[PDB]
């Protein structure tokens, strides 16, 4: 029985994996993961249902391939190894991460490797990183680096956060996905190029199933999939702007506890994620009770006098009421859809006419149906809101022009700031 077989037979595709929100992690929402999510399709294109399990630190990892009737494979932002082991092989790589050293905003900027000696330096035991890190202390005998079998990537970048540790080191994308934590985490030099992360399988001369997942990761670049992975789980700086990234875990810390309650009271009833409420409230307003505009908005979920009005709102600057307020607002949006307007993308059209209104996305919508799409599917009718702004486009709708690309980057905006509190 081969190993590829033997899956098929099975009916079941066993992937090991860490325990983290880069790889696999657990909410209400269901499971995600850049991870999981690959492997996932991956175990779809076999015609197999996907089983996770999770090691607790990396040797742990490497090990459970070596067992009898283990893992068949690791997905876990590995990055394949220097040197030679038996007892491991490596998919095709599917992603350019560069390693980079870690350091605390405004402390010393360690620029060149010698500056990492004297540090304390924490780094994951059985990483890539531990191993960068012997090899320099070949060049340099008095580097000085902990090697820690208990924590995790999110916990190295606590640590340098707050300064119980100085330094780690730790692949870009993982750093990324971080920085929307950790505000005064930063890069300090590159340690490296974009050498990139594998999947792990046993050793071996058996291909049967790696030719396979070579096959699976070669389609996957071919599709545009771990781009669109990359961009969700890995792109917040990328998309945000790097300052809106550390904003962001600024306001995580310092704005959201003081509203957090309130978010989560009204998302009781309403049966609406509260994750999602405070994101449009972090979209809306940053968390700032007190904000107002120039252009008829105030308060957290900024509302128009008329919304306080109809929603029974006294004070639109009391964080509670605002975002009582929005909430209701949303999830009567939420309902006034067509009923055609299935779940999940139901939640994604009214953060659209929540930004855009009624009127104006009922066009999109017209207009998806005219060009041959779905106007009850999301991805479908948001390539359409832009061209609410496009003369050839708003001059045959109903209710003419309208920002549309302000209103996809909202619902992308919140989308990701909804992914980030659920990833806390
Ligand atoms: C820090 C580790 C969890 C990840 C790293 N790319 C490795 O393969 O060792
Ligand atoms: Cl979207």
């Amino acid at each position: 029985p081969t190993a590829l077989e033997r899956v098929q037979k099975e009916g079941v595709l066993r992937v090991i994996t860490r325990n983290s929100p880069a790889t696999y992690f657990q909410d209400r929402n269901g499971e995600t993961g850049f991870e999981y999510e690959l492997a996932k399709r991956f175990a779809e294109r076999l015609g197999v249902e996907l089983k996770i399990e999770t090691a607790d630190n990396l040797d742990d990892l490497y090990a459970q391939l070596s067992r009898e009737g283990g893992p068949a494979l690791a997905a876990a932002g590995l990055t394949p190894g220097a040197a030679a082991d038996a007892s491991v092989r490596y998919s095709h790589t599917y992603l350019d991460v560069t390693p980079q050293i870690i350091y605390r905003n405004g402390q010393q900027r360690p620029t060149r490797p010698e500056d990492l000696v004297g540090k304390r330096i924490m780094v994951l035991k059985g990483s890539s990183h531990a191993e960068q890190l012997a090899e320099l202390k070949k060049q340099y005998p008095e580097l000085k680096y902990e090697e820690s079998d208990a924590v995790e990537v999110v916990d190295l970048l606590r640590m340098v956060d707050v300064g119980d540790i100085d330094l780690t080191l730790v692949d870009s994308n993982e750093l990324a996905m971080n920085q929307v934590y950790f505000p005064n985490v930063r890069v300090a030099f590159d340690f490296g190029e974009a050498r990139g992360l594998a999947w792990a399988l046993p050793g071996g001369d058996d291909d049967s199933l790696m030719n396979e997942v070579n096959a699976f990761l070669d389609q996957a670049k071919k599709e545009g999939l771990l781009q669109r992975l990359k961009d969700r789980y890995y792109g917040h700086v990328d998309v945000l702007g790097y300052v809106g990234a550390y904003t962001f875990a600024q306001h995580l810390q310092q704005r959201l506890p003081r509203y957090e309650s309130h978010f989560k009271q009204s998302g009781k009833q309403l049966d609406t994620d509260w994750r999602l409420l405070a994101a449009i409230g972090y979209q809306e307003s940053l968390w700032q009770p007190g904000a107002t505009s120039k252009t008829g908005v105030r308060g957290l979920m900024m509302l128009t006098n008329r919304t306080a009005q109809a929603m029974g709102v006294s004070n639109r600057l009391d964080p509670k009421q605002s975002i009582q307020g929005g909430s209701k607002y949303f999830v009567q949006i939420r309902s006034e859809l067509p009923e055609s307007i299935k779940e999940p993308d139901r939640s994604w059209f009214a953060l659209a006419a929540y930004n855009i209104g009624g009127a104006h996305l009922e066009d999109a919508r017209k207009m998806a149906e005219k060009e041959g799409l779905n106007p009850n599917k999301w991805l479908d009718v948001k390539k359409m809101l832009p061209r609410l702004a496009q003369k050839q486009w708003y001059a045959k709708t109903r209710y003419g022009y309208a920002r549309g690309g302000e209103t996809v980057h909202f619902v992308q905006n919140v989308r990701r700031y909804y992914d980030i509190l659920t990833w806390v």
